[PDB]
Protein backbone atom coordinates (compact mmCIF):
# COMPACT_ATOMS: atom_id res chain seq x y z
CA UNK A 1 0.00 0.00 0.00
CA UNK A 2 2.83 2.38 0.86
CA UNK A 3 4.52 1.62 -2.46
CA UNK A 4 1.21 2.10 -4.28
CA UNK A 5 0.70 5.51 -2.68
CA UNK A 6 4.22 6.68 -3.58
CA UNK A 7 3.88 5.79 -7.27
CA UNK A 8 0.37 7.26 -7.47
CA UNK A 9 1.16 10.64 -5.89
CA UNK A 10 4.10 11.17 -8.26
CA UNK A 11 1.57 11.57 -11.08
CA UNK A 12 0.00 14.59 -9.38
CA UNK A 13 3.44 16.25 -9.24
CA UNK A 14 4.99 15.52 -12.64
CA UNK A 15 2.28 14.26 -15.01
CA UNK A 16 1.23 17.36 -16.95
CA UNK A 17 -1.51 15.81 -19.09
CA UNK A 18 -3.64 14.61 -16.17
CA UNK A 19 -5.45 17.95 -16.46
CA UNK A 20 -4.86 18.64 -20.16
CA UNK A 21 -7.17 15.88 -21.43
CA UNK A 22 -10.60 14.34 -20.88
CA UNK A 23 -9.99 11.65 -18.25
CA UNK A 24 -12.59 9.15 -19.41
CA UNK A 25 -12.83 5.52 -18.31
CA UNK A 26 -13.92 2.33 -20.06
CA UNK A 27 -16.94 1.17 -18.07
CA UNK A 28 -17.56 -1.89 -20.24
CA UNK A 29 -15.46 -5.03 -19.88
CA UNK A 30 -14.72 -5.07 -23.62
CA UNK A 31 -11.78 -2.68 -23.04
CA UNK A 32 -12.95 -0.44 -25.89
CA UNK A 33 -14.26 3.13 -25.88
CA UNK A 34 -16.36 4.99 -28.46
CA UNK A 35 -15.58 8.64 -29.21
CA UNK A 36 -18.58 10.48 -30.66
CA UNK A 37 -17.32 12.83 -33.38
CA UNK A 38 -20.23 15.26 -33.64
CA UNK A 39 -20.45 16.61 -37.18
CA UNK A 40 -24.20 17.20 -37.80
CA UNK A 41 -25.32 20.07 -35.56
CA UNK A 42 -26.41 22.67 -38.10
CA UNK A 43 -29.17 25.18 -37.36
CA UNK A 44 -32.11 25.45 -39.76
CA UNK A 45 -35.40 27.33 -39.87
CA UNK A 46 -38.98 26.09 -40.24
CA UNK A 47 -40.53 29.10 -41.99
CA UNK A 48 -44.08 27.89 -41.31
CA UNK A 49 -45.40 26.65 -44.66
CA UNK A 50 -42.11 25.02 -45.67
CA UNK A 51 -41.79 21.23 -45.54
CA UNK A 52 -38.74 19.79 -43.80
CA UNK A 53 -36.60 16.84 -44.87
CA UNK A 54 -35.32 14.10 -42.54
CA UNK A 55 -31.85 14.60 -41.11
CA UNK A 56 -29.49 11.69 -41.89
CA UNK A 57 -26.95 10.45 -39.36
CA UNK A 58 -23.47 11.62 -40.35
CA UNK A 59 -21.36 11.02 -37.22
CA UNK A 60 -18.26 8.94 -38.00
CA UNK A 61 -17.57 7.96 -34.41
CA UNK A 62 -14.22 6.25 -33.84
CA UNK A 63 -13.05 3.35 -31.69
CA UNK A 64 -10.12 3.31 -29.27
CA UNK A 65 -9.09 -0.01 -27.72
CA UNK A 66 -6.84 -0.55 -24.69
CA UNK A 67 -4.81 -3.39 -26.21
CA UNK A 68 -1.59 -2.75 -24.25
CA UNK A 69 -0.77 -3.00 -20.54
CA UNK A 70 2.19 -1.04 -19.18
CA UNK A 71 4.21 -2.68 -16.41
CA UNK A 72 7.45 -2.32 -14.46
CA UNK A 73 9.42 -5.37 -13.30
CA UNK A 74 11.50 -5.25 -10.10
CA UNK A 75 12.84 -8.69 -9.11
CA UNK A 76 13.72 -8.75 -5.41
CA UNK A 77 15.58 -11.58 -3.69
CA UNK A 78 14.65 -13.09 -0.33
CA UNK A 79 17.73 -11.71 1.45
CA UNK A 80 16.79 -8.19 0.35
CA UNK A 81 13.90 -6.78 2.39
CA UNK A 82 11.40 -5.25 -0.03
CA UNK A 83 9.04 -4.14 2.76
CA UNK A 84 11.85 -2.23 4.48
CA UNK A 85 11.26 1.55 4.42
CA UNK A 86 13.50 3.96 2.49
CA UNK A 87 13.38 1.38 -0.34
CA UNK A 88 9.71 1.16 -1.31
CA UNK A 89 9.38 4.95 -1.04
CA UNK A 90 12.42 5.42 -3.28
CA UNK A 91 11.00 2.73 -5.57
CA UNK A 92 7.62 4.45 -5.70
CA UNK A 93 9.01 7.82 -6.74
CA UNK A 94 11.08 6.47 -9.64
CA UNK A 95 8.27 4.23 -10.89
CA UNK A 96 5.78 7.09 -10.74
CA UNK A 97 8.14 9.44 -12.56
CA UNK A 98 8.77 6.88 -15.30
CA UNK A 99 5.07 6.07 -15.70
CA UNK A 100 4.03 9.72 -15.88
CA UNK A 101 6.87 10.47 -18.30
CA UNK A 102 5.65 7.65 -20.56
CA UNK A 103 2.09 8.99 -20.22
CA UNK A 104 3.14 12.45 -21.40
CA UNK A 105 5.37 10.92 -24.09
CA UNK A 106 2.44 8.93 -25.48
CA UNK A 107 0.24 12.02 -25.52
CA UNK A 108 2.85 14.08 -27.38
CA UNK A 109 3.36 11.23 -29.86
CA UNK A 110 -0.40 11.17 -30.44
CA UNK A 111 -0.51 14.90 -31.20
CA UNK A 112 2.59 14.69 -33.40
CA UNK A 113 1.15 11.80 -35.43
CA UNK A 114 -2.14 13.70 -35.68
CA UNK A 115 -0.52 16.34 -37.88
CA UNK A 116 -1.47 14.98 -41.33
CA UNK A 117 -5.08 14.03 -40.62
CA UNK A 118 -7.14 13.74 -43.80
CA UNK A 119 -10.60 14.51 -42.35
CA UNK A 120 -12.61 12.33 -44.77
CA UNK A 121 -16.14 12.87 -46.05
CA UNK A 122 -19.18 13.02 -43.72
CA UNK A 123 -17.02 15.32 -41.56
CA UNK A 124 -15.71 18.02 -43.92
CA UNK A 125 -18.22 20.77 -42.95
CA UNK A 126 -17.27 20.49 -39.26
CA UNK A 127 -13.78 18.93 -39.46
CA UNK A 128 -10.54 20.10 -41.07
CA UNK A 129 -7.11 18.61 -41.76
CA UNK A 130 -3.95 18.90 -39.68
CA UNK A 131 -1.55 21.82 -39.36
CA UNK A 132 1.78 21.79 -41.22
CA UNK A 133 3.26 25.21 -40.50
CA UNK A 134 6.98 25.14 -41.25
CA UNK A 135 9.89 26.95 -39.62
CA UNK A 136 13.63 27.37 -40.20
CA UNK A 137 15.43 27.97 -36.89
CA UNK A 138 19.23 27.72 -36.84
CA UNK A 139 20.07 26.60 -33.30
CA UNK A 140 23.83 26.67 -34.01
CA UNK A 141 24.10 30.46 -34.04
CA UNK A 142 25.91 32.65 -31.49
CA UNK A 143 25.65 36.05 -33.19
CA UNK A 144 23.10 38.44 -31.69
CA UNK A 145 21.67 39.08 -35.16
CA UNK A 146 21.08 35.36 -35.67
CA UNK A 147 19.73 34.91 -32.14
CA UNK A 148 16.87 37.35 -32.78
CA UNK A 149 16.35 35.88 -36.26
CA UNK A 150 15.34 32.57 -34.68
CA UNK A 151 13.04 34.19 -32.11
CA UNK A 152 11.12 36.14 -34.75
CA UNK A 153 10.70 32.98 -36.84
CA UNK A 154 9.38 31.04 -33.84
CA UNK A 155 7.01 33.89 -32.98
CA UNK A 156 5.81 34.05 -36.60
CA UNK A 157 5.11 30.31 -36.61
CA UNK A 158 3.24 30.61 -33.31
CA UNK A 159 1.21 33.54 -34.68
CA UNK A 160 0.29 31.60 -37.82
CA UNK A 161 -0.77 28.59 -35.76
CA UNK A 162 -2.83 30.71 -33.38
CA UNK A 163 -4.53 32.57 -36.23
CA UNK A 164 -5.39 29.35 -38.06
CA UNK A 165 -6.69 27.69 -34.89
CA UNK A 166 -8.79 30.74 -33.93
CA UNK A 167 -10.22 30.82 -37.46
CA UNK A 168 -11.65 27.35 -36.72
CA UNK A 169 -13.75 28.78 -33.84
CA UNK A 170 -11.77 27.66 -30.80
CA UNK A 171 -11.88 29.92 -27.71
CA UNK A 172 -8.59 31.51 -26.69
CA UNK A 173 -9.40 31.02 -22.99
CA UNK A 174 -8.64 27.30 -23.51
CA UNK A 175 -5.27 27.08 -25.27
CA UNK A 176 -1.86 25.77 -24.18
CA UNK A 177 1.30 25.68 -26.29
CA UNK A 178 3.97 23.11 -25.44
CA UNK A 179 7.60 23.75 -26.39
CA UNK A 180 10.80 21.75 -26.19
CA UNK A 181 13.61 22.82 -23.89
CA UNK A 182 15.78 24.14 -26.72
CA UNK A 183 12.85 25.99 -28.32
CA UNK A 184 11.85 27.43 -24.94
CA UNK A 185 15.42 28.64 -24.42
CA UNK A 186 15.43 30.10 -27.95
CA UNK A 187 12.25 32.02 -27.09
CA UNK A 188 12.45 35.77 -26.52
CA UNK A 189 12.04 37.54 -23.17
CA UNK A 190 8.21 37.68 -22.78
CA UNK A 191 8.66 37.64 -18.99
CA UNK A 192 4.95 37.19 -18.23
CA UNK A 193 5.20 34.26 -15.82
CA UNK A 194 2.21 32.00 -15.10
CA UNK A 195 3.31 30.69 -11.71
CA UNK A 196 0.12 28.79 -10.85
CA UNK A 197 -2.34 29.32 -13.73
CA UNK A 198 -0.84 27.80 -16.88
CA UNK A 199 -4.22 26.34 -17.81
CA UNK A 200 -4.32 24.14 -14.69
CA UNK A 201 -7.16 24.53 -12.18
CA UNK A 202 -6.64 23.63 -8.51
CA UNK A 203 -3.21 22.17 -9.31
CA UNK A 204 -0.43 22.30 -6.72
CA UNK A 205 1.71 19.23 -7.33
CA UNK A 206 2.82 20.20 -10.83
CA UNK A 207 5.95 22.38 -11.02
CA UNK A 208 6.76 23.54 -14.56
CA UNK A 209 8.63 26.39 -16.24
CA UNK A 210 5.59 28.07 -17.83
CA UNK A 211 7.08 31.51 -17.23
CA UNK A 212 6.14 32.82 -20.70
CA UNK A 213 2.81 34.02 -22.12
CA UNK A 214 3.19 34.20 -25.90
CA UNK A 215 0.39 35.85 -27.89
CA UNK A 216 -2.02 35.89 -24.96
CA UNK A 217 -1.85 32.16 -24.18
CA UNK A 218 0.38 30.26 -21.72
CA UNK A 219 3.39 28.46 -23.17
CA UNK A 220 4.75 25.58 -21.10
CA UNK A 221 8.17 23.96 -21.48
CA UNK A 222 7.80 20.19 -21.97
CA UNK A 223 10.99 18.22 -21.33
CA UNK A 224 9.34 14.98 -22.55
CA UNK A 225 9.33 15.28 -26.32
CA UNK A 226 9.90 12.25 -28.58
CA UNK A 227 13.14 11.91 -30.50
CA UNK A 228 13.63 8.13 -30.75
CA UNK A 229 12.07 5.54 -33.06
CA UNK A 230 9.97 3.49 -30.63
CA UNK A 231 7.63 3.76 -27.65
CA UNK A 232 6.57 1.11 -25.11
CA UNK A 233 2.80 1.69 -25.28
CA UNK A 234 1.79 0.21 -28.62
CA UNK A 235 3.59 -0.05 -31.94
CA UNK A 236 1.85 2.80 -33.80
CA UNK A 237 3.73 5.31 -31.62
CA UNK A 238 7.05 4.73 -33.40
CA UNK A 239 8.28 8.29 -33.96
CA UNK A 240 9.85 8.82 -37.37
CA UNK A 241 12.71 11.16 -38.23
CA UNK A 242 10.30 13.75 -39.65
CA UNK A 243 8.00 13.43 -36.63
CA UNK A 244 10.95 14.07 -34.29
CA UNK A 245 11.54 17.56 -35.71
CA UNK A 246 8.19 18.87 -34.41
CA UNK A 247 9.17 20.71 -31.23
CA UNK A 248 6.16 22.98 -30.61
CA UNK A 249 2.47 22.07 -30.49
CA UNK A 250 -0.64 24.19 -29.97
CA UNK A 251 -3.89 22.44 -29.05
CA UNK A 252 -7.04 22.73 -26.95
CA UNK A 253 -7.25 21.65 -23.31
CA UNK A 254 -10.86 20.45 -23.62
CA UNK A 255 -11.45 19.46 -27.26
CA UNK A 256 -8.29 17.68 -28.47
CA UNK A 257 -7.34 14.81 -26.14
CA UNK A 258 -9.34 12.03 -24.49
CA UNK A 259 -7.79 9.33 -22.30
CA UNK A 260 -9.33 6.01 -21.26
CA UNK A 261 -8.17 4.19 -18.12
CA UNK A 262 -9.15 0.56 -18.64
CA UNK A 263 -7.30 -0.44 -15.46
CA UNK A 264 -5.89 1.88 -12.77
CA UNK A 265 -2.39 1.53 -11.31
CA UNK A 266 -2.33 -1.63 -9.18
CA UNK A 267 0.75 -3.02 -7.43
CA UNK A 268 1.26 -6.79 -7.33
CA UNK A 269 3.76 -8.92 -5.41
CA UNK A 270 4.24 -12.60 -6.23
CA UNK A 271 6.79 -15.22 -5.25
CA UNK A 272 8.96 -16.76 -7.98
CA UNK A 273 10.50 -20.01 -6.72
CA UNK A 274 12.03 -20.75 -10.13
CA UNK A 275 14.52 -17.85 -10.01
CA UNK A 276 14.61 -17.43 -6.20
CA UNK A 277 13.12 -13.94 -6.08
CA UNK A 278 10.04 -12.04 -4.90
CA UNK A 279 9.22 -10.13 -8.07
CA UNK A 280 7.33 -6.88 -7.48
CA UNK A 281 5.42 -5.29 -10.35
CA UNK A 282 2.80 -2.56 -10.74
CA UNK A 283 0.81 -2.21 -13.95
CA UNK A 284 -1.98 -0.18 -15.53
CA UNK A 285 -3.82 -0.15 -18.85
CA UNK A 286 -4.63 3.10 -20.64
CA UNK A 287 -4.78 4.55 -24.14
CA UNK A 288 -4.82 8.11 -25.48
CA UNK A 289 -7.21 9.20 -28.23
CA UNK A 290 -6.96 12.39 -30.28
CA UNK A 291 -10.55 13.52 -30.68
CA UNK A 292 -10.91 16.40 -33.15
CA UNK A 293 -7.40 16.44 -34.67
CA UNK A 294 -8.30 19.69 -36.47
CA UNK A 295 -7.92 21.62 -33.19
CA UNK A 296 -4.19 20.87 -32.79
CA UNK A 297 -1.45 22.90 -34.47
CA UNK A 298 2.13 21.64 -34.77
CA UNK A 299 5.26 23.13 -36.33
CA UNK A 300 8.14 21.19 -37.92
CA UNK A 301 11.45 22.99 -37.46
CA UNK A 302 14.24 22.63 -40.01
CA UNK A 303 17.74 23.69 -38.98
CA UNK A 304 19.64 25.41 -41.78
CA UNK B 1 29.87 -1.57 9.05
CA UNK B 2 29.07 -2.68 5.49
CA UNK B 3 26.26 -1.99 3.03
CA UNK B 4 24.96 -4.02 0.08
CA UNK B 5 23.35 -1.99 -2.71
CA UNK B 6 22.38 -2.82 -6.29
CA UNK B 7 23.67 -0.62 -9.11
CA UNK B 8 20.55 -0.57 -11.29
CA UNK B 9 17.76 0.50 -8.93
CA UNK B 10 14.88 0.58 -11.43
CA UNK B 11 14.21 -1.05 -14.79
CA UNK B 12 12.38 0.53 -17.72
CA UNK B 13 8.73 0.04 -18.60
CA UNK B 14 8.26 -2.51 -21.40
CA UNK B 15 4.53 -2.91 -22.03
CA UNK B 16 2.85 -6.17 -23.03
CA UNK B 17 0.60 -6.78 -26.05
CA UNK B 18 -2.91 -8.13 -26.53
CA UNK B 19 -1.71 -11.41 -28.02
CA UNK B 20 2.05 -11.13 -28.53
CA UNK B 21 4.11 -12.28 -25.56
CA UNK B 22 7.56 -10.98 -24.63
CA UNK B 23 10.80 -12.73 -23.69
CA UNK B 24 12.49 -10.88 -20.81
CA UNK B 25 16.28 -10.49 -20.71
CA UNK B 26 17.00 -9.11 -17.22
CA UNK B 27 20.71 -8.31 -17.01
CA UNK B 28 22.31 -9.25 -13.70
CA UNK B 29 22.86 -5.85 -12.10
CA UNK B 30 26.13 -5.85 -10.17
CA UNK B 31 25.45 -5.73 -6.44
CA UNK B 32 27.88 -3.28 -4.83
CA UNK B 33 29.43 -3.81 -1.40
CA UNK B 34 30.65 -0.54 0.13
CA UNK B 35 32.33 -0.46 3.55
CA UNK B 36 33.18 2.48 5.79
CA UNK B 37 36.90 2.44 6.58
CA UNK B 38 37.54 5.93 7.99
CA UNK B 39 36.34 7.97 10.97
CA UNK B 40 36.13 11.68 10.14
CA UNK B 41 36.73 13.89 13.17
CA UNK B 42 37.41 17.53 14.06
CA UNK B 43 40.02 18.12 16.77
CA UNK B 44 39.86 21.29 18.88
CA UNK B 45 42.45 21.79 21.67
CA UNK B 46 40.42 24.14 23.87
CA UNK B 47 42.65 25.49 26.62
CA UNK B 48 41.94 25.42 30.35
CA UNK B 49 41.41 29.15 30.90
CA UNK B 50 38.96 29.57 28.01
CA UNK B 51 35.33 29.07 29.00
CA UNK B 52 34.04 25.83 27.49
CA UNK B 53 30.35 26.73 27.95
CA UNK B 54 30.61 30.06 26.16
CA UNK B 55 27.58 30.63 23.88
CA UNK C 1 -21.98 -3.06 -29.47
CA UNK C 2 -18.50 -4.44 -30.15
CA UNK C 3 -17.05 -7.95 -29.96
CA UNK C 4 -13.42 -9.09 -29.80
CA UNK C 5 -12.62 -12.67 -30.83
CA UNK C 6 -9.34 -14.48 -31.45
CA UNK C 7 -8.47 -15.26 -35.06
CA UNK C 8 -7.07 -18.72 -34.23
CA UNK C 9 -8.74 -20.81 -31.53
CA UNK C 10 -6.74 -23.92 -32.45
CA UNK C 11 -4.34 -24.98 -29.69
CA UNK C 12 -2.41 -28.27 -29.59
CA UNK C 13 -2.88 -29.01 -25.90
CA UNK C 14 -1.42 -32.49 -26.55
CA UNK C 15 2.04 -31.84 -25.18
CA UNK C 16 4.30 -34.67 -24.03
CA UNK C 17 5.53 -34.08 -20.48
CA UNK C 18 7.80 -37.15 -20.38
CA UNK C 19 10.85 -34.97 -20.95
CA UNK C 20 12.00 -33.14 -17.84
CA UNK C 21 12.48 -29.83 -19.67
CA UNK C 22 9.49 -28.57 -21.64
CA UNK C 23 9.86 -26.63 -24.91
CA UNK C 24 7.08 -24.02 -25.12
CA UNK C 25 6.39 -22.63 -28.59
CA UNK C 26 5.71 -18.87 -28.85
CA UNK C 27 2.47 -18.52 -30.83
CA UNK C 28 0.35 -15.40 -31.26
CA UNK C 29 -3.14 -14.82 -32.64
CA UNK C 30 -4.64 -11.63 -34.02
CA UNK C 31 -7.56 -10.26 -32.00
CA UNK C 32 -10.44 -9.57 -34.39
CA UNK C 33 -12.72 -6.60 -33.79
CA UNK C 34 -16.30 -6.85 -35.09
CA UNK C 35 -18.81 -4.04 -34.54
CA UNK C 36 -22.52 -3.99 -35.39
CA UNK C 37 -23.76 -0.81 -37.04
CA UNK C 38 -26.71 -1.60 -39.32
CA UNK C 39 -30.25 -2.13 -38.03
CA UNK C 40 -31.67 -4.72 -40.41
CA UNK C 41 -35.45 -4.45 -40.56
CA UNK C 42 -38.54 -5.34 -42.55
CA UNK C 43 -41.62 -3.11 -42.53
CA UNK C 44 -45.28 -4.01 -43.05
CA UNK C 45 -47.93 -1.24 -43.13
CA UNK C 46 -51.37 -2.35 -41.93
CA UNK C 47 -54.39 -0.14 -42.60
CA UNK C 48 -56.73 0.99 -39.84
CA UNK C 49 -59.74 -0.97 -41.11
CA UNK C 50 -57.72 -4.15 -41.63
CA UNK C 51 -57.02 -6.35 -38.61
CA UNK C 52 -53.42 -7.36 -37.88
CA UNK C 53 -53.78 -9.19 -34.55
CA UNK C 54 -56.09 -11.78 -36.14
CA UNK C 55 -54.40 -15.20 -36.45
Amino acid sequence: EVYQNEVDTRFQYQAMFLGLSSQRSVADRSNTYRIDRLNTSSVKGRTSGVALEPTPVRNDKMLIVVDTVLYIRNPIDYQDDWTAPDFLTEMGQNNGSEFAEVFDQAHLIQLIKGRSWVAPAHLKPAFSDGIEIEATIDSDVTTQAGMEANAIAINQAHKAGIDELIKRKVPLNDMITLVSTEIYSLLLEHPKLFNKDWGDANANGYKERRAVLMNGIPVVECTEFPDAGTHPLGSAYTVTADDAKCRMVTFSKSRTLVTVEAKPFTSRIWDDEQNFANVLDCYAMYQVGERRPDTAAVVKFNEA
